[PDB]
């Protein structure tokens, strides 16, 4: 997280931490708890290539990552199909958990949108995770959960954004109607943040609007981060997550 | 270049070697001479972002990179504008040299194949650079050109292949129309190959297939290199370089 | 530390980590507390050029670094005057903190050896740290601090084994009279366990014996670890850290 | 070196580059050609544990490391027996050739000192290598050889300076009587010049005056380039080399 500052204990109960297998469990990319025994993350963190799921593990919401570490074994890894890489789309998977999570205050689940939801542009949205502070600078022991408020972007303007400075045309599209825009050059996610929640407070409920999906390096002018569009695949989702 | 050898002095004229300023003027891609004024290379090693003219320079064919460099400015970079990632496709860009160069039988331009041209499987086709001699293995001092002659794969095999140990469904195409797919677990273009050719003899005369594009890593299991394919963006190539 | 385990957390209450600053406060080396304002280490971590002082801090005792960290500012750095290279020797360094720290049964002061003591081979001794698991691999998150028990070898011994496979002649002496020598292929000091106590229990008391100093790698053949040996350089320390009260 | 610039071809004759086996011959220090079967170098290079005489070659002088290399094998290495750390000393060791080399005008021996010989505070040398520009800093390819002039400065003098900024006694002997110090904040040798000859022109004799040993990074402030005494250790070279 670039410009943020560290989660209150009480706040983002669904964020989660994926490990994978090394000399320790090792966060590489986020996630969100949106079921008892499903998490949703980016299918780049997971994919395109099939892994061993011995070699994968999930966190649960932890202040400091590594310290009070209870990892739970995943059963199945759904990388949606239509996936290969972020800039093409479809950047989203499920993670189905060995066990369902008891919830509590602490430890719980995010609220998906309805399919008729459109996030309108300059909503203040939060994006959260252990991911960089910065281009190529590592979030320092001892790894606490960052948060930062990020401004909603419509679809049109972000993909104006990414072609100035660009030689593609401005009636090719970059950012796609499947992803979700967000930040600016001092509010970002980051390198490590990847499969992570953009969640929206609409009429008292958190909502989860996007998945951390990709960008052009943290916060630079005229590239804000781009997110999978949760409700986009909320069929998807539907069709293996019970409601 | 992967399971290659250092080419002959006499082989591949038109190999020009991309060098970006800093400490000092490092080998970043591959390119080939097309016209004595224009070069053709990958958009990726100069795009999507728009990059400063003064800090990019052209080498032509050397035998050793950096031991003989007469390194020439460029005044102009056009990178096809449906070009944004290797992997959608339309990774061709073009570089127009300050001057025109002095021709040689030791330096001069390749030919394009006309549109018709498929290149089919079992095609004697060859990919030259100074790139990585395995995956994160540079190139050791004092940096031969090297060559490999790559068996040419169909795109349906290819695109097949690409899917294997892949959670991507079948019917999502990975390999593209405007893609051209070479190589094997011995034969493979690597890192800082890019924007090089891909040249087969056809009727006595080398023709340019291919621009080194992208793959998952080098020479690995069911992932062959991937080269744009100059037959797909001939068009595009003449609206710029004039016919000879 | 090669070969360790994680140490209880009621073991090691006079172990330091020395901090320098960076993107975060990070661990370089270790230390211990021989008394309320006093921390004894390396002069090789602090030496022999002279740093900015705002730039070092001092974090006591924690089972995890980073985790609980509250960082002590350090007024004054007194190294060896003789100290220029660990190979030379005089590798031993005291850092003065800015206050008084309140010691407790998790946070108090080792007791340095007298001067007859010698840590004879078969003495049981440990060595600590949060430094390398092995050549060239860093302790894991959260950092737990490691133990290891190392066997201590006679000096003569230890230096005929760092002459085994060396062109240095046999009457060169490498390993020198301040310095002590300890540790073997499975149990060592490595990186970032410079400055670190090794501590041996003498009739029911733990005394400092050395200062984690150098070494050929860390578990390497013919290569045991080498300490500042404690009992050397007693006077030096004594010239500056006053005697219990 | 710093703040040098590339030797002219006719310039150190005598200079060689030391070559370790790996995925190439790489360069890691200097020496200089002393008779036709002998190179002198510094211990540290070669020790003090004892090294793979197949894992080592010499390089004669070339005007660009690894263009036209011409590897020759090593019988002996011969490390000063007092030699453990470049800061303690004896930081000298003899390399010899399995034969003896064909010597030339481009290609020859360089002149060791009589005994008796004191470099004064002052006079210039050279210091020649294909080691690193600045601290953590390569030479870039195509690697041409570095020369820089260097002023001799007192042991006292140079002694005095790694005290300015240390916890070091004043009394304490830093830069010891076996060692001879060079250089300033513009003008130094540097990591991979190791091994290689310090030389002063006396009565219109190349003498070599000392053998690159060690300092406090390249080029820093109170922190010469310390270099191995030649004189001092004469008798010893003397015991193994065959004089002119």
């Amino acid at each position: 997280i670039v410009g943020g500052q560290e989660a209150p204990r009480s706040k983002w109960p669904w964020q989660v931490s994926l490990r994978v297998h090394g000399p320790y469990w090792m966060h590489f990319c986020g996630g969100s708890l949106i079921h008892p025994q499903w998490v949703l993350t980016a299918a780049h963190c997971v994919g395109p290539d099939v892994k061993d799921l011995a070699a994968l593990r999930v966190q649960l919401r932890e202040q400091h990552l590594y310290y009070q570490d209870q990892l739970l074994p995943v059963s199945r890894i759904i990388v949606h199909p239509q996936f290969y890489t972020a800039q093409i789309g479809a950047d989203i998977a499920l993670l189905e958990l060995e066990e369902p999570v008891k919830v509590s205050s602490h430890v719980h689940t995010v609220t998906l949108p309805p399919a008729s939801e459109t996030f309108p542009p300059g909503m203040p949205c939060w994006v959260t995770g252990w991911g960089d502070v910065d281009n190529d600078e590592r979030l320092p022991p001892p790894f606490p959960l960052k948060q930062v408020k990020v401004p909603i972007m419509e679809n049109h303007i972000c993909d104006a954004k990414y072609h100035l400075g660009a030689y593609t045309g401005d009636d090719v599209r970059i950012v796609r109607d499947d992803m979700l825009c967000a930040g600016n050059t001092r509010r970002d996610s980051c390198q490590g943040d990847s499969g992570g929640p953009l969640v929206c407070k609409v009429n008292g409920t958190w909502l989860q609007a996007g998945v951390v999906s990709w960008g052009e390096g943290c916060a630079q002018p005229n590239r804000p981060g781009i997110y999978t569009r949760v409700t986009y695949y909320l069929d998807w989702i539907h069709h293996y997550v019970p409601k």
